[PDB]
């Protein structure tokens, strides 16, 4: 996260870490005691999920680890476009219970209004060009922008409507590489999933695009209730 | 460990890992649910202890992390001698319960005999010259040798009587740097603590010198029971 500060140790109790033998992959969001939401582009053959993490060097006495038992993607997702319908549900091999540094995030009831202030968080790049990563996750506030700003900022490709356009108009704060899958939270509600953006991040006039969780509510609940044939919003 | 193979995932449940911000420090041994025994030269201002660990890449789901609440050393220990009375007792800040990959090891009732076959284990060097470290702990069987082999082999310093001389005579098997603090187990009994040896491990004729647990039984029991003045055997 570019333009932020170290997150408070208690302000990110729902942030999950996806990693494998090759290291850190992405972030994720725990929505209930058995499921994790993250980005579809973060998928890997094998990986594990780590809960309750703050510092990577100085561990928390309450971290939990689980393996993905099931993974779900939109049935109607475009094969070639890696960020098309960037959402993946992970059914844990074993339930995770609340603790001092672990807790789920509630799904939204309604979508965020243009201009609302939201929180982004992750262990991704903090310097736009350098491959320097934090030890603790960084937090920064950004605003919900008019979707047209993004549509026009990235005219060479199509910015789906099932996405939120967020950031700071003059740049300086934005999610970056390895921040993917993490939550965009507005007023304590789970509103978006970090998906993609500019090169590098934080440039003025190039906001980030987040999967709009709300548009996928029916999908999420259907998959979680047991219906696996649930198709996503086009 | 030089000269062995990867340990079976279930044959090292008492093996603890001491680490800090600078990384890995040493091995250790869980003797009951509240105490860990290790070498005194493994001390560091700040460190933590990890239980139920095997592979550093693929984590077990039952791992536990605790912090050192109290540390204890022999009152009558030599100031400038890093390996004199090489034993340290650590009281955990919170109890550790048994699980698939965590279980304590029992204190000895009698000292091992010369010629006994014992298991050594740890994440220390596997090739004497190369600064290459295992991902999973390596185990190997060595024999308890006549204490005099050590006495003469290391005629350039003095080998205490409160230690076990163990290894293979022609070399090719020994503990190495970063293997310290781990346990020497003979017939399932906790008999020694990895302390020191020659440069580099495995040289023919230069066995490993381990802290003889049996000789400290009283100090250990007195310390754990409450007598913080208990003195060690000279
Ligand atoms: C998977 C995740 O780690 C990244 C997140 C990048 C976020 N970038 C900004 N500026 N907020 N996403 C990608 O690697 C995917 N990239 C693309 O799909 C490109 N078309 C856009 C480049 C980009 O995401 O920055
Ligand atoms: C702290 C612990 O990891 C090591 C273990 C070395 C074991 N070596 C062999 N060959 N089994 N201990 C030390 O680094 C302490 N070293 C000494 O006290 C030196 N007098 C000997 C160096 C040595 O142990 O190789």
């Amino acid at each position: 996260v570019f333009g932020g500060d170290e997150c408070n140790i208690n302000e990110h109790r729902s942030l999950v870490v996806l990693f494998n033998s090759n290291g850190f992959l992405c972030g994720g969001t725990l929505i209930n005691q058995d499921w994790v939401v993250t980005a579809a582009h973060c998928d890997s053959n094998n990986f594990q999920l780590l809960f309750g993490v703050h510092s990577k060097k100085i561990l928390n006495e309450d971290e939990q680890t689980r393996d993905p038992k099931e993974k779900f993607f939109c049935p109607n997702r475009k094969k070639d476009d890696e960020v098309d319908k960037d959402i993946m549900l992970i059914k844990l091999d074993s339930s995770v219970s609340n603790s001092e540094h672990i807790a789920p995030l509630s799904l939204p009831s309604s979508p965020p209004s243009v201009g609302s202030v939201c929180r982004i968080m992750g262990w991704g790049k903090t310097i736009p060009t350098k491959e320097i990563y934090p030890d603790v996750p960084h937090c920064a506030n950004i605003n919900i922008l008019d979707h047209a700003v993004c549509r026009t900022a990235y005219s060479w490709r199509q910015v789906a409507n099932t996405t939120l356009c967020a950031g700071i108009l003059q740049g300086g704060r934005d999610t970056c590489h390895f921040d993917s899958g993490g939550p965009l939270i507005c007023n304590g509600i789970f509103q978006g999933i970090v998906s993609w953006g500019g090169h590098p991040c934080g440039q003025p006039g190039e906001p980030g695009v987040y999967t709009k969780v709300f548009d996928y509510l029916d999908w999420i609940k259907s998959i979680i209730a047991g219906n696996k044939d649930a198709t996503c919003p086009p």
